[PDB]
């Protein structure tokens, strides 16, 4: 048909976000997986001060492309509390530069970690119930405007100042207007993925969710990697489609493992809403 929703990762680079690459100092490497880079910016305040950043680059062609498809999404999705904010980018005499907030904690994969043995600056349950909470709204929000991260784990989330997470990492995100499903032609996140997306390359609001489900079980978990011990092989992709499934995680309340049951059900129409996953979780909190 000759009738289209507009697509609006698929228009130009608007150019309200570019940033003179002069008024960019470059820090340390803050990641690798391309590579980010702690930086002060100046000029992003009204007042004309200087701000520290996270600078996402690439090493001198598929990835050339998810750089600007992740630049385009987060501008087209705007501001949240739970996603990491961009604040601008450089496109002009250089290599292609994406500037958004740096987050002084880090992955939240890796906090986790740190924080096992402190666990019970300490941790403890109700943070791991706020974490729940937190991301499942930040995916709610992307839900709301037809976006599909694709590629929701522990290690594309970041923690902040005050407890808070922000999703980050946007190079496999699609938005999916025009058809129900999104279906690809890369490298992926087996142990994330939902069967239908391995078996049959499709990606929807319901794969997302999958995603959510095995997040929490890294989160409840306290930062242990999914099937532990369990290369990807043969072995694996049939004992997921015959329908095996993750056991409760040591802290995980029965009633957050139910929402991630639900979340691996085979069949997608069976799995919950990040809607009514941010309900549950609510209710959840307030019987405390
Ligand atoms: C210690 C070590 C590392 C960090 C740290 C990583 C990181 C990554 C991004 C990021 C932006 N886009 N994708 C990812 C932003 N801030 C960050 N901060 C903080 C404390």
């Amino acid at each position: 048909n000759n009738y289209s929703y507009i697509d609006p990762t698929q228009l130009p680079y608007d150019h309200k976000w570019e940033f003179p690459r002069n008024r960019l100092s470059f820090g340390k490497t803050l990641g690798a997986g391309g590579k980010v880079v702690e930086a002060t910016a100046q000029g992003l305040i009204k007042s004309d001060a200087a701000m520290t950043v996270a600078v996402k680059m690439l090493k001198p062609s598929t990835e050339r492309e998810a750089l600007m498809s992740e630049l385009k999404v987060l501008s087209y999705l705007g501001n949240h509390e739970n996603i990491v904010n961009l604040l601008g980018a450089c496109t002009h005499g250089g290599p292609t530069l994406v500037i958004t907030e740096y987050c002084c904690y880090g992955d939240l994969l890796n906090f986790l970690r740190r924080k096992r043995d402190s666990f019970h600056n300490a941790l403890d349950l109700e943070d791991l119930l706020s974490f729940s909470y937190q991301v499942a709204k930040g995916m709610a929000f992307l839900a709301s405007k037809n976006c599909i991260h694709r590629d929701l784990a522990a290690r594309n989330i970041l923690l902040t100042h005050g407890r808070i997470t922000k999703i980050c990492d946007f190079g496999l995100a699609r938005v999916i207007k025009n058809d129900s499903n999104y279906v690809d032609k890369a490298r992926l996140p087996v142990k994330w993925m939902a069967p239908e997306s391995i078996f049959n390359s499709v990606y929807t609001f319901e794969s997302d969710v999958w995603s959510y489900g095995i997040f929490l079980w890294e989160l409840f978990s306290l930062g242990s990697s999914p099937y532990p011990g369990m290369p990807v092989d043969s072995k694996f992709y049939k004992m997921i489609k015959e329908g095996f499934r993750m056991s409760s995680p040591e802290h995980a309340p029965a009633e957050m493992y139910d929402i991630m049951k639900t979340c691996w059900d085979a069949d997608p129409d069976k799995r919950p809403t990040f809607k009514q996953i941010v309900q549950d979780i609510e209710k959840q909190i307030s019987e405390s």
